[PDB]
């Protein structure tokens, strides 16, 4: 019990065919490594893929996440979403094969950083569409942030980390929840005092993701301490506005973080805004 | 509520006199940093510290880790513990001021290796005399490992992180559960299954830092999948004997990870066990 994952034989690779290579990062998400897979989803040669793993050090949480992510990515399917190719579920560790972002976490890359202003449109456009597509999946991200996100081949992004993710309607007789596991400066303010968490609650999110592109990797409210955050959040008070960034884009930013969730615009006309900024 | 911190007198500790420095580490415990507190504890002169505090994207329940260390470090006094001078919890960011160990912590000094054998029993000396007196304390550590423990001036055991401690009896009405956050790889048996964390579940914790000891460092269970380590301790399957480990010391490992919790010693015992091994 908690610990036997049922084997699903449509997402089941065998682990002779899996070749774990350097390691791409760890900490507070698991192990990941660059790997080859040879004969996968099909057959026809090898593949280029990333392996996400348990560290050695891993507590029964960590494999509820584990296995919470693996759940949600065998439902999804998107061009800007994260993609699951495999598992090894089996006769060993719990390896969870998915797709290969040579340019890492969303955050890393503008950190490292030639980008001008039209990319980064297109990087919060492709985000949106994700997120649309998500949306009408009847799904809340919750931990939607700039770390989350990977930047794939051709510098496209790719929603990440669904761990914390839930359903619009709970199908659960008996969920038992975590708790405060979203970090506080991209919580929306009704999931600070209510617990609530929706699809209205991840477009401010989107307006904090907004907000660390434009700044090319930057710590939204810098040095403010969380625990003021909401008593100041409640009395309307927000981010201003940043360096590169034009009065369009930093309005779409305040409607992303209006106190009333009707009053939040919804992902598919945010994506309909951005793509407007790419044409003029 | 949860969010504001009550204003200890006795613990609070002016910002302006604490000169904030090199980061030591950062993770999912916090940010530590090397600072400098004027006039602390009394005063003549300065004092070398180091800071905990949250990260730029901390959580909810990391800010009741640090609240909950906060807490303890109030009530315990004792040589082999990490020693608490004060804290800033007003006018800015919640500051933890405590002890400074330079060599790290206990799992990076022992694979940053000078040491023989009698550094290490000596070593596992000093932590049975704090467990010792965290047992009389009637409090639980439940996070009882290597990289748990810091390595202070002198080379002398520091036990630390107490986010995840509690009481022998629960002296709260309603007291909600954190759920999962001990490695499983030292989770004591009846921990697994039944969810019970005891005296006698640290000193199963406290055979397998035995054994991280001994090893310099070593990864307990290499390889086994955490999902398998529960069926394999369940029919009495225990870890081999490494090889720097007398005949006695290991003897010693083994009573700590017997299966029923009244036949495992007592730390009482544990200290006059290892300080024999000193003597002969
Ligand atoms: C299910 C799953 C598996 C792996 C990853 C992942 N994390 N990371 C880091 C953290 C190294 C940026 C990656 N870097 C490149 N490609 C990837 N696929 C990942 C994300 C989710
Ligand atoms: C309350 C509290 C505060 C700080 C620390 C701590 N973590 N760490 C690292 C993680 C860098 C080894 C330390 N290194 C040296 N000295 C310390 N005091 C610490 C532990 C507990």
């Amino acid at each position: 019990d908690a610990f036997k994952i049922l084997e699903d034989p449509k997402w089941e690779f065998p682990r002779k065919n899996l070749v774990l290579g350097k390691t791409l990062g760890e900490g507070e998400f698991g192990k990941v490594v660059k790997a080859t897979a040879f004969h996968l989803k099909g057959r026809a040669g090898y593949t280029t893929v990333a392996v996400k793993m348990l560290k050695e050090n891993a507590s029964p949480s960590e494999l509820r996440d584990l296995l919470s992510e693996f759940n949600v990515l065998k439902q999804v399917n998107h061009p800007h979403v994260i993609k699951l190719y495999g598992a090894c579920s089996q006769d060993g560790p719990l390896l969870l094969i998915v797709e290969y972002a040579k340019y890492g976490s969303l955050r890393g890359f503008l950190r490292e950083s030639a980008l001008t202003m039209g990319d980064l449109i297109s990087f919060a456009w492709q985000i949106s569409q994700g997120m649309q597509y998500l949306a009408e999946m009847k799904l809340v991200h919750r931990d939607l942030a700039a770390r989350n996100i990977l930047v794939a081949e051709g510098r496209k992004m790719k929603i990440s980390d669904f761990g914390l993710s839930r359903d619009v309607y709970e199908e659960d007789s008996y969920v038992k929840r975590s708790q405060g596991r979203i970090p506080v400066k991209w919580m929306a303010i009704e999931s600070l005092f209510d617990h609530i968490y929706t699809t209205q609650s991840d477009v401010w999110s989107f307006g904090v993701l907004l907000w660390e592109i434009v700044t090319l990797g930057g710590n939204p409210y810098p040095g403010i301490p969380p625990e003021r955050l909401f008593n100041l959040l409640k009395t309307g008070h927000r981010m201003e506005r940043p360096d590169n960034c034009s009065e369009e884009m930093y309005r779409l930013m305040l409607q992303c973080w209006k106190q009333e969730p009707d009053k939040r615009p919804v992902f598919a006309d945010i994506s309909k805004d951005l793509e407007k900024m790419m044409v003029k």
